[PDB]
């Protein structure tokens, strides 16, 4: 139903192998926002095609203020075109960059922005968002937009142990992730990075992690408390959104 021809087009936001994403503005109501413009030469040469009609119809039927908004989407002979929420402070990566550490309080609200994105998403019967800091934009206020869109070393960073090991996934696989962003936000490197993929499986795996001498103890105990080799051990988003060091250094409310 849209066209590319409802949209002004403006300089790109980033360059990728899949695709751009263009800064743009809807011609109508001089509405800004973001164009992701994908080749499906590239969705041809992956196998992402199911994938990403999927994500884009789970996503549609999703509205959080800490999910970026896919407001919806058309096709054409060469490419695919998704209108998206525009994030203008960059993402969470860049950020982390820029400061090479956060606060406790910068920490906490973007973990209480997360557990509550996450516990929308599980009720809307999501299980899973990569949730990685590239994948995590920033609004006009700083506030977190999980972008769980676009695939354009650390993969192995993120993965929790149920994973690298080749066994089943739940829910409770974005507790381990929470653990890892918590972690790498205050450290500003990620509990079980290595310089072979074989020593990030070896901790990972065995779950061997240590905190440099400034990371409070409430900050020790949730990180702890998320790292947890068996799934079910983890505990779940509410107890997150409720804990000692979040409530206590959190600004944004549950
Ligand atoms: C899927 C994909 C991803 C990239 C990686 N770049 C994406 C664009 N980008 C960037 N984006 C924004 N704002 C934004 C992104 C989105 C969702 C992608 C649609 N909605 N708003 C802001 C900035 C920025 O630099 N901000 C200030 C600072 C610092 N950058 C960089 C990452 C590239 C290509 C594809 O296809
Ligand atoms: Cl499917
Ligand atoms: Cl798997
Ligand atoms: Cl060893």
């Amino acid at each position: 139903q849209w066209a590319l021809e409802d949209f002004e087009i403006g300089r790109p936001l980033g360059k990728g192998k899949f695709g751009n994403v263009y800064l743009a503005r809807e011609k109508q109501s001089k509405f800004i926002l973001a164009l992701k413009v994908l080749f499906k030469a590239q969705l041809e040469k992956a196998g992402v095609e199911h994938q990403l009609r999927r994500e884009v119809e789970i996503q549609s039927h999703l509205r959080h203020p800490n999910i970026l908004r896919l407001y919806g989407y058309f096709h054409d002979a060469t490419r695919v075109y998704l209108i998206l929420e525009y994030a203008p402070l960059g993402t969470v990566y860049r950020e982390l960059q820029k400061l090479s550490k956060f606060d406790e309080q910068r920490t906490a609200t973007y973990i209480t922005e997360l557990a509550n994105a996450l516990s929308y998403c599980h009720s809307k019967r999501v299980i899973h968002r990569d949730i990685k800091p590239e994948n995590l934009l920033l609004g006009s206020a700083g506030e977190l937009k999980i972008a769980d869109f676009g695939w354009s070393a650390g993969t192995l960073d993120y993965l929790p142990p149920e994973m690298i090991e080749g066994r089943m996934h739940d829910e409770k696989v974005d507790l381990w992730s929470l653990g890892v962003l918590c972690y790498e936000f205050l450290v500003g490197k990620p509990p079980f990075e290595a310089n072979t993929y074989q020593e990030t499986y070896k901790r990972i795996s065995r779950v061997e992690f240590t905190f440099p001498d400034f990371v409070t103890e409430g900050a020790r105990d949730l990180i702890s408390r998320l790292l947890k080799h068996n799934p079910s051990q983890r505990p779940m988003l509410r107890e997150v959104l409720e804990h000692p060091w979040i409530t206590a250094n959190s600004s944004k409310p549950s």
